[PDB]
């Protein structure tokens, strides 16, 4: 993913292009969420807007895709007009590397070392001014510094080849460790963990990033080219009319596989399941099409789901989010081989609580409750100023939940079911660590985010919303 440039300007962008780049040469940059695709074609620099409202990439005069990476990946193999993505134009930047550390002392990397790390645990920090540090633990445990020389724009650990970056260097040290004198071998296994803190430090790592938030969300978009799995299933023909957005697919390895189908391809469903890993599954899914409100319900009977999570209004500036796929209250309703009833809608002032039973046709003994729980107020840009509705709704959706024996994964969808339907997820796994083990509990949002990244692509959109999860959690801990 070396083609994002974190802290380049429009113009040096231009000039890097123009003096170490051809045609066909790219590279992608931050503009307040708003992106840009700069790339060279006829001898010229032409500069494509990307803008993520919270739900998207939107690539202007293109398509709409989960992360930067599956925009680029797209186009590199395709499409792209007034463009050829041939050449990515690396950057040389350190920052949002997870074993970076820029200005950071020898006792404190030591300390972090000794504190947070194990065996192999690596950091890079800054030295001699303009040089760097390696500093590494291995095991007794020890920790050894390895100075990094800074010679004519290349970096060399004091003898053999000379790296046009610190990555390079990183990455080539990584695969051939370096072996000490009296046989230690420098193993570069894992960075320092930075993020994982404990629930009681909220506050004070909220009042540190609040300086940050931007730095800290960069570094974990820079994991997401480890992210990029078959999506293959989403792909097929018969299967490209069930996605709201053509590139937006499942992950084969974690989709909803629907059996019991009518006897071609029955099985598809733009959906994931998410599991977390370090008690409650989730099925992280987009609004039903007209064509897919079958599918849907066909998924909540499978799955045995006892409630859905909408975090959108059907329609947001005059465009369909998602189609009605429930009744009107106190009608029924046959959605194919399913039968919905709604019971009783009870409104709340955040969201509207609808109590629907859904049922086989044919078979009566088939009946269980549908709790629907739809987010009315979220903004149509952006996020709520204040965390506490998304936190009393994550509450009364927890209760109900726990409060149905054997109930399957909760369903949660927005538009793509990506953005919002990812921050309400990570908010909701975060808080049900806190909910039994308290305030006593590490937590590390960018690695449970990860976690999920890699079950459903591009869970968690937006810097906007990284920084909200951060303000729910910090809310909730404070009103224990």
């Amino acid at each position: 993913r070396r083609w994002f440039h974190p802290n380049i300007t429009g113009v040096e962008a231009e000039n890097l292009l123009l003096t170490r780049g051809v045609d066909g040469s790219f590279l992608a940059r931050p503009s307040p969420g708003d992106f840009t695709l700069s790339v060279r074609r006829n001898g010229a620099v032409t500069h494509i807007k990307i803008q993520n409202t919270g739900d998207y990439y939107d690539l202007y005069g293109g398509e709409k895709f989960a992360t930067l990476a599956e925009l680029v990946q797209y186009y590199m193999e395709h499409q792209l007009k007034e463009i050829e993505l041939k050449y990515p134009l690396n950057c040389a930047d350190p920052t949002s590397e997870r074993w970076f550390h820029g200005h950071l002392s020898g006792k404190e990397a030591e300390k972090l070392l000794t504190e947070k790390g194990k065996h192999g645990s690596f950091l890079v920090r800054e030295s001699h001014p303009g040089d760097f540090v390696l500093s590494v633990r291995t095991g007794k445990s020890k920790v050894t510094h390895v100075m990094i020389r800074c010679q004519e724009l290349k970096y060399d650990v004091g003898g053999g080849e000379r790296f046009d970056s610190l990555t390079d260097l990183v990455e080539h040290y990584k695969k051939n460790p370096m072996v000490e004198t009296l046989g230690t071998v420098l193993q570069l296994k894992q960075p320092l963990n930075t993020t994982r803190i404990n629930a009681a430090e909220i506050e004070s790592r909220v009042r540190e990033l609040s300086k940050g938030f931007w730095e800290e969300f960069e570094t974990l978009q820079q994991q997401e080219c480890k992210l990029l799995y078959s999506r293959k299933e989403g792909q097929r023909q018969e299967n490209k009319n069930k996605n709201r957005y053509k590139n937006i697919l499942p992950f084969d390895h974690t989709r909803v596989v629907l059996h019991d189908g009518d006897p071609p391809v029955s099985d598809y469903i733009n959906a994931n399941i998410i599991m977390p890993e370090f008690k409650k599954s989730y099925i992280a899914t987009q609004g039903c099409l007209q064509n897919t409100v079958n599918d849907f319900w066909r998924m909540v009977f499978q799955e045995n789901s006892r409630v859905i999570v909408m975090t959108t209004k059907e329609v947001e500036r005059g465009k369909s989010k998602c189609v009605k796929y429930w009744p009107d209250e106190y009608a029924l309703k046959e959605y194919g081989v399913m039968r919905v009833r709604n019971v009783k809608e009870s409104a709340a002032h955040d969201y509207t609580l609808r109590e629907l039973k859904l049922s086989k046709v044919g078979q009566g003994n088939t009946e269980r409750t549908v709790w629907q729980y739809h987010f009315r107020t979220w903004p149509d840009h952006g996020v709520p100023s204040d965390p506490g509705g998304v936190l009393d709704f994550l509450e009364e959706v927890h209760h109900k939940q726990e409060s149905i024996m054997d109930a399957g994964p909760v369903v949660v969808h927005c538009s793509a079911g990506i953005g919002r339907t990812g921050t309400f997820i990570v908010i909701d796994i975060l808080i049900d660590i806190i909910r039994e083990k308290g305030v006593d509990c590490d937590i590390d949002v960018p690695k449970t985010i990860q976690m999920v990244r890699s079950q459903r692509p591009g869970m968690v959109q937006t810097e906007a919303q990284y920084r909200f999860i951060y303000m729910a959690v910090q809310h909730y801990i404070e009103t224990l």
